[PDB]
């Protein structure tokens, strides 16, 4: 049963980066915490497997999980009826954009109408004045921005099947407190990085392959869009947001953001710095490489097949509204970042060059 | 020369007029119809070559679903369509809360479905592609009258789904250069409209009241407003849209508002009863003022959960890129709609 | 005690007469009935309290669909039936190899979500579950005549959808202790019976020829055997089936054989012609002995890539448990779909 | 001529063993990967052409799913294979207890998309395809040995799942003349083996416990009686079926019957440690015959409610036709994986 002082969180997504703080943050508040985790050929709990009670053993303590999957509506409604959790992030997703592109009906399925589902098993469960629901929105849904910054209030326009499927779910989500009164809130988050991010996503692709220059274990990497321009903040500090923002008195939607925009060729240009490398560019387009000025050599190319069909090229996130109504801050700034992921890929890479 | 349109839909009721918009102009039709355990192509069947036999000629029908894939893909590769016409949807809004995931899966990921047939049967740049968008979109209305550049609003699983397919259709065209186009059309009727939409319950029940087949009805939320056309104006902009040298995305609506209320007393009138209401929300009644009978009620059954309160359509940019213009009006709606159905009710009591 | 059912694929053949079969035994009926653009309840309007305005009375139905599990929870948790018989279906066997991805969705994984939604409300206990099972299951007959043991061999993706929704229904009988049986019913017809099946495309064809409104109709493989049932017997066999004090898989059939030619020849029979057969294969036709004139021919289109040869049911241990038996023998079947069809081909031409 | 193989699945158990297999072959292997948030890539990362910098030569891998049309046929339009080996799957037992429906999409309707996808590939004709069957099809064993001709019982949503892909797949040989074959493998393990399944369970446990890293571990029903063989000899046998002349479904299996108590008392000696009995049903223990320590006990969550409690196969037909016999005897079996979970522990004992 539900008492005043249970607090229970459940986690689509716990295998995920974001999913892997947030379960560490919750924790630490003396949540029980529980995730859904799908079946896969070898487990896939390796952000999280340092939170069983036992490692050695698998043994659950505070955090529980649960096979399950987005796709399947019977597994949702039993596990949220067990669970009866006071708190559920849904941050479950095929997440990857240029995945979405080939993968288009699956990441619907998944982000989208998976968003409709959970909703749906809330209500099924008898819970919709029982739980509050974030929902892992993204600065994707406003694409080719029609503003600059972007705020809550800019029109959405997405790119890709994966911002298309995240706007149907921002929407279900708004349509599910509008009908039925449910407190469910978008977090509209601008990128966030960490030494836990996806290893195709640009900033962790850049700070492993940086990190195999520097251990002689890779000559070049490619590329796709050098000039697409990004606000990047560290999934820990947001993590904290969407917290914050079920702790809300109102269920509103907030751009979570650090306002500070780079662009891929900056966090390239910085991570080299870390293994003493500067990079310079030479030629245009395709043609384009970065060279190590002491030495000469080439480090990065361009390969159209990195590109996507319809870019993002430029998101910068205003959250004015998230630090006047939840007293958020980004703690990690772009440099600190850069370095971080540099660091703790070195690290790794030295450990296992197959990495 | 070659002119193949691929209609999903086509047993609804705009794809039933554009089918016979498209065969006036020498096109050979094709139709996705649903299996169904009596037949659905109700009105369409007299566009067999022989209706008797329901032997084919210039319109052709395929068994099919939104939902399967493999069979879009077989459809499209046999019938290497031109220009191809999505009108196929689970389209009722009060339905949609109820049937939320089936409405995503047909009217979001099923305009998906066909785009991706349409690339994996290579004809991304050979065809025309319109996809059924609707002023549902604009729900909680963001700006009166609404336009292209009014920011959507959804306020149903209905809204949402068809809001993932404006988007979803936006990008094959930006990503792969696909002519294809939004028509964000405003409420069209007819008197082939689906009898459980406000405007078609309204005049099946006037016409069974006349012909005194019928005493009382009831209605959800009087004092909804919408911006109503007729189907038959509306599916010519869908083509127009297709005819042009650019795909963009247009409103097609007639700019003028009217309630259900209004809809109600109209439709009265033209069977001779002045409607008077009387009591509040669910309590309201309608009674003849000539008679003083009841004749419509109110029942909460069919209010929706997040409604739309008002529709007003701009649809100046049709009007001056696709030279579009609405012939009919609300007045000669209601009247048209109200006469065919007391022709429909006297042939048959429990139509 | 209580007694509710609740009827998927109520609005087809069998729940039309399982639904009549109800009420008159005083159950409270509900029924799941698709959203359609035009009203598909067409063989069950006649059981509304009021069938001129549509409104219910002990016969209530509720939209739904097969592949929206939210939804059959939903109806599930409203209705709490005692009894549920899965009639749902897509279920044509030829439009299955074109849509073998949707039949697998309704007819295999829509078992298990209805059985899901039963476990889901708490019902597991609770409530009795008719599995519409079929003799396509045998498919390529691997005993003759065919009963509960018969190993199966199905040859469409209906049939194998269909094997599917057999064995989880058993798994759910095993795991979890639900009342659940498969009717594994053999072919059953009715003038109720959809247009596409063979029995009513016959009937109907020869109906039309009598009035005038037809010369010829096509059909696939002649030589095809059946055991043909009347569906009204049928579905009695269905609420035996969950009487019984046990679940149970039964066979219900007639246990005799004809052809597709045979029920040609019937058929024509009642209109006063004798069919004489001439050619063979693609090329075979059937011809009015007493005028001349061709009104069968063969067209390959309506063969199956798999077809089933032969069926015939062994029904042996229905008629000992249930005392089943059923009413309606072959050439009564034929007499009565013939003389129906022609009732309505004469209101109707197009029909 | 051309060899070039497409397997689902290639991230699992079976797919990295047949991957290497055909590598050496000469073919080159395409592969599908799910898209996951860490890469699932580690049983066959070493096959890349560079394993530090994950660059491919003749193994090339695509991300894709079995749930997702329209990313299978681009998959197997660029690829064109000759070979296809359908080994994804959500291959857990009591898992798809509480996944029936996500397991049956992939495993099941999964398989038919797949099917589906060839053909819209016009590849019906140049492709041998090869589906991952079961001996979970047999369920309740309905005859022992379990042979090519034994009826299937399944037990599970997976062995339905599975078995509508047998059907399916000998739906598409027979509708289409497609080469597809069922493998009908029994249980085979491995070293690579998922760490859930019973026999991995077993030997990484048995390893943790002699390094001093674990005490004690459950399991289910220790009476469950397995025909298990190696991984690596079946994947063999995969490829042997493709190369027959004719397509041909075959069962693959050692014929020799263990229970999981004897897994158990075989692991712990490989260690050194004589495990001895007490108790009966959930109570039952193991305990070290030497220390007196308890090092097994049962737990109720691992049974499943429908056990399949004894498969023992008869692979007469394949030794006759493809010459293959089992290099591995589950002595070996066991001693090489018990082997390599020590070594695996020693280097991380979260491992
Ligand atoms: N990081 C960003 O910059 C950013 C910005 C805004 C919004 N977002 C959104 O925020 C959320 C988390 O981001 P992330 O960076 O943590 O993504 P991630 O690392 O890609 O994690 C995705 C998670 O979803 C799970 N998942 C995928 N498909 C699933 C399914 N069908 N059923 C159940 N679970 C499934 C994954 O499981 P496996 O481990 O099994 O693959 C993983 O746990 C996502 O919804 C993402 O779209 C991300
Ligand atoms: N009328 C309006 O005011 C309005 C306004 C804007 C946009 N729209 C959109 O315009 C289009 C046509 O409107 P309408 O009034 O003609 O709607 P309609 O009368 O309800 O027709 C709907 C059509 O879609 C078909 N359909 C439904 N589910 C399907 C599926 N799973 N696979 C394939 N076909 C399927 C229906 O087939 P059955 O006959 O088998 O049910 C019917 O042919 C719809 O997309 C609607 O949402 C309508
Ligand atoms: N008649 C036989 O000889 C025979 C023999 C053995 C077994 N069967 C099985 O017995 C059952 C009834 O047979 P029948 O002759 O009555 O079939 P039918 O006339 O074809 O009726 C099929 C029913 O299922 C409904 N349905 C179809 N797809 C659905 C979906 N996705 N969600 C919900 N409902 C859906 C149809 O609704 P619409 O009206 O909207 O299409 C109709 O009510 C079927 O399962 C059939 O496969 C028939
Ligand atoms: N081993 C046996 O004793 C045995 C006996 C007979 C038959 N089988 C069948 O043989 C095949 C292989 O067995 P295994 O032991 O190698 O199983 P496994 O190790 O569990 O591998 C399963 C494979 O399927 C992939 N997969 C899962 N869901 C998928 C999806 N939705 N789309 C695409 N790929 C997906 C998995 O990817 P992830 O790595 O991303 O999870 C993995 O590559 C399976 O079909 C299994 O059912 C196994
Ligand atoms: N541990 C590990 N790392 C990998 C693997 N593949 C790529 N990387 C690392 O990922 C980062 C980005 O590389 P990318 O090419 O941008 O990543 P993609 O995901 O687009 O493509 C990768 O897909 C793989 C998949 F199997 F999923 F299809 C393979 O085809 C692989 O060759 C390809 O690079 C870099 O740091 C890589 O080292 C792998 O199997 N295991
Ligand atoms: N021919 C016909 N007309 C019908 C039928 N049901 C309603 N109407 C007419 O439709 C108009 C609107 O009525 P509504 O109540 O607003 O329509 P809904 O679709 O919301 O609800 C209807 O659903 C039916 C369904 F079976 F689909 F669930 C039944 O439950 C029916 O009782 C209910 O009215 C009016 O003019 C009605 O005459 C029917 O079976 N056959
Ligand atoms: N009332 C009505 N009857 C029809 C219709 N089509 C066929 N029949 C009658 O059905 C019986 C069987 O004919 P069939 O050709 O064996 O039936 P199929 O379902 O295989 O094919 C039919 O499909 C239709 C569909 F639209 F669904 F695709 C059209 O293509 C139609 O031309 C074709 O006959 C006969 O008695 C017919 O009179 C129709 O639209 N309305
Ligand atoms: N490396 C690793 N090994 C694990 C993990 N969990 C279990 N094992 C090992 O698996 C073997 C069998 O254990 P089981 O309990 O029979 O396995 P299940 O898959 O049924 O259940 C496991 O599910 C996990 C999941 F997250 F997937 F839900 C967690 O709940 C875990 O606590 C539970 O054991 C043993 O050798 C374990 O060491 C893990 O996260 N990482
Ligand atoms: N993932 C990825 N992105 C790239 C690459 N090269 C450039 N980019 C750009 O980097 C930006 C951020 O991409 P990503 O990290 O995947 O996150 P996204 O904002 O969700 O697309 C996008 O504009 C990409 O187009 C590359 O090799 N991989
Ligand atoms: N369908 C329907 N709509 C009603 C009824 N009573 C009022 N309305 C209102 O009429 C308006 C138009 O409804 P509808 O014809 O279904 O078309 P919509 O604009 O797509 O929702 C909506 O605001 C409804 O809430 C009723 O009984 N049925
Ligand atoms: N539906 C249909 N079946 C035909 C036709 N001609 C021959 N048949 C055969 O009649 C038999 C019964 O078919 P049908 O009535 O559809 O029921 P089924 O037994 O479920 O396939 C099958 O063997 C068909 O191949 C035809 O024109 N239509
Ligand atoms: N996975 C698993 N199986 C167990 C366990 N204890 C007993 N078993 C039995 O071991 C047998 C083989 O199980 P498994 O390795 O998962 O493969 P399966 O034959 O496909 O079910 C089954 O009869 C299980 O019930 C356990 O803890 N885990």
């Amino acid at each position: 049963l539900y008492f005043q002082g249970r607090n229970v969180a459940l986690i689509t997504g716990i295998t995920g980066q974001d999913g892997s703080y947030l379960a560490e943050f919750l924790l630490e508040k003396g949540y029980e915490v529980h995730g859904i985790v799908r079946r896969s050929s070898s487990f896939n709990t390796g952000r999280i497997e340092h939170l069983y009670k036992n490692p050695q053993a698998h043994i659950e303590g505070n955090m529980k999980l649960h096979y399950g999957d987005l796709t399947d509506s019977t597994c949702l409604v039993k596990i949220i009826n067990e669970v009866k959790p006071t708190e559920i992030y849904n941050l479950g997703a095929q997440s990857h954009v240029k995945i979405s592109f080939d993968l288009a009906e699956y990441t619907a399925d998944v982000d989208g109408v998976g968003t409709l589902r959970l909703l749906d098993a809330v209500k099924t469960c008898g819970l919709i004045n029982s739980v509050k629901f974030y929902q892992a929105s993204t600065s994707e849904l406003y694409g080719k921005v029609q503003e600059i910054p972007q705020k809550e209030t800019t029109p959405f326009y997405p790119r890709s099947p994966y911002g298309a499927a995240k706007l149907y779910a921002y929407w279900i989500v708004v349509n599910f407190r509008e009908a039925y009164n449910l407190f469910a809130v978008n977090g509209i988050l601008f990128n966030h990085e960490s030494p836990r991010r996806g290893a195709n996503f640009v900033t962790r692709k850049i700070s492993r392959s940086v990190a195999k220059i520097y251990l002689g274990q890779l000559e070049c990497f490619s590329l796709g869009n050098l000039d697409a321009k990004r606000d990047w903040g560290h999934a820990k500090d947001y993590v904290e947001a969407m917290w914050l923002m079920l702790q809300n008195d109102e269920p509103e939607d907030f751009v979570i953001a650090t306002g500070e925009v780079h662009s891929v060729r900056e966090f390239v240009e910085k991570s080299f710095l870390h293994i003493g490398k500067t990079i310079v560019w030479e030629g245009k387009n395709e043609n384009e490489v970065g060279r190590c000025k002491e030495t000469g050599k080439v480090h990065v190319t361009v390969d159209l097949k990195y590109y996507r069909p319809t870019e993002v090229d430029f998101l910068q996130g205003d959250c004015t509204k998230a630090k006047q109504k939840l007293n958020w801050k980004p703690r990690v700034a772009f440099d600190e970042l850069v370095r971080e992921m540099v660091h703790a890929d070195v690290e790794l890479m030295r450990t296992n060059p197959n990495a």
